[PDB]
């Protein structure tokens, strides 16, 4: 059944509620981005008013083919009304189309619904410093402090100083990055743009990333793989089998792959900095983990907390386990000690 963690109190909303048949009891269905796990459940037969972002509206009606008229887009940093309540939807700075929703209840409570997130200190300065927040519904994916990770400025400068190198090395070398989802698109446009080529994809990614409102995107992709240098392949593709594969199809216009796979974290973070990161090398296929995350790591998330000083936090990752659940509370009493609310 639906659990409470997606549930707003004092209202007939859902947050990110799609697999569980009619909720009964929500009049709105709010979805804060277009990743699997928080749309799975929605189709062309749904009938219930979604609200969201318009490049989530984009993918909703290009990709699920849902209906226009149960679409309802929002614009961001705007004082809507829903269902009779005020609401506002803010950059959540995770993947393209991403909101954080605040909640202004008839009572007098506010809440913050931080849907998934990356927390920056931008977020101090939005219409989150205008009022006091009661309650934090959490993307708390990385609450643990061993979750450390460079910024994506960071990482960005270390894929295209790498490829930039190797390709002016090697003019015959072939660039691929894996992708599963939308979200780290920074990752193949920038290492493209510093080679002067697009990006090739097949044509369901090509129709994906022309929904996201990119500017000057079609200067930057293409369906044509033959004319690019810098190809995007599914993420299960991202292998020594997989890329030997790939490059038997390039009619031996490339003698050498470099790959690029953007996961979340991975435990060579704990001791290696990005300086000193280094491939796995199989014959003339390289290829690289680069730890580009779209969440907040601990340190991030605990500043953003500190600073905005909620009444109640309710985790929305992580959840399943009461280790995990108790381990999480153990930090929130931390921060709050630390802090004086
Ligand atoms: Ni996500």
């Amino acid at each position: 059944t639906c659990p409470f963690y997606k549930k707003i109190p004092g209202t007939g909303f859902t947050v990110d509620a799609f697999q569980y048949g009619v909720v009964e009891g929500c009049t709105a269905y709010f979805l804060t981005h277009f990743h699997s796990d928080h749309y799975a459940g929605l189709s062309k037969h749904f009938t219930f008013p979604v609200y969201c972002s318009e490049i989530t509206g984009n993918l909703l009606k290009n990709k699920l083919h849902v209906q226009e008229q149960y679409i309802h887009p929002l614009p961001l940093d705007t004082e809507c009304i829903v269902n009779g309540v005020k609401v506002v939807l803010l950059d959540a700075n995770h993947c393209p189309g991403a909101v954080m929703i605040l909640f202004y209840l008839p009572n007098g409570t506010v809440i913050l619904h931080t849907g998934d997130f990356r927390a920056d200190p931008s977020m101090e300065r939005s219409l989150l410093a205008d009022q006091k927040v009661h309650m934090l519904y959490l993307d708390t994916t990385y609450c643990s402090p061993e979750y450390t990770f460079p910024s994506q400025q960071e990482v960005i400068r270390f894929a295209i100083n790498t490829a930039f190198e190797a390709v002016t090395l090697n003019p015959h070398a072939l660039v691929v990055c894996g992708t599963y989802s939308i979200g780290k698109e920074k990752v193949f446009l920038a290492i493209a743009d510093v080679l002067g080529s697009k990006v090739g994809m097949s044509q369901e990614k090509y129709k994906t990333l022309q929904c996201l409102n990119i500017p000057e995107i079609n200067s930057l992709i293409t369906t044509d793989m033959c004319s690019s240098l810098v190809h995007l392949l599914p993420m299960m593709q991202i292998n020594f089998k997989g890329l030997q594969s790939h490059l038997k199809k390039c009619g031996g216009k490339y003698n050498q792959i470099l790959a690029f796979r953007p996961t979340g974290w991975t435990h060579s973070n704990k001791f290696t900095r990005i300086a000193d990161v280094i491939p796995q090398t199989k014959g003339n296929i390289s290829i690289y983990g680069i730890p580009y995350s779209e969440h907040s790591s601990y340190l991030e998330m605990k500043r953003f907390v500190q600073w905005l000083k909620p009444q109640k936090i309710i985790p929305t990752v992580n959840v399943g386990t009461w280790k995990s659940r108790s381990t999480m509370e153990k930090y929130f009493r931390e921060w709050k000690l630390e802090a004086g609310y």
